[PDB]
C-alpha cells in the first residue's frame, strides 16, 4: 500500500 | 510499501 | 496540529 | 487539526 | 506540530 | 519501504 | 515541532 | 527501506 | 524541534 | 536502507 498515518 | 507516519 | 504524511 | 495524509 | 513525513 | 516517522 | 523525515 | 526517523 | 532526516 | 535517526 502506500502507508499510514496515525 | 511506502511507509507509516506515527 | 499533528501534521502530515505525503 | 491533526493533519493530512496524502 | 508533530511535523512531515514525506 | 520508504520508511516510518514516528 | 517535531520535525521531518523526507 | 529508506529507513526511520524516530 | 527535534530535527530533520533527508 | 538508507538508515536511521533518532
Amino acid at each position: 500500500n502506500f502507508g499510514t498515518f496515525s
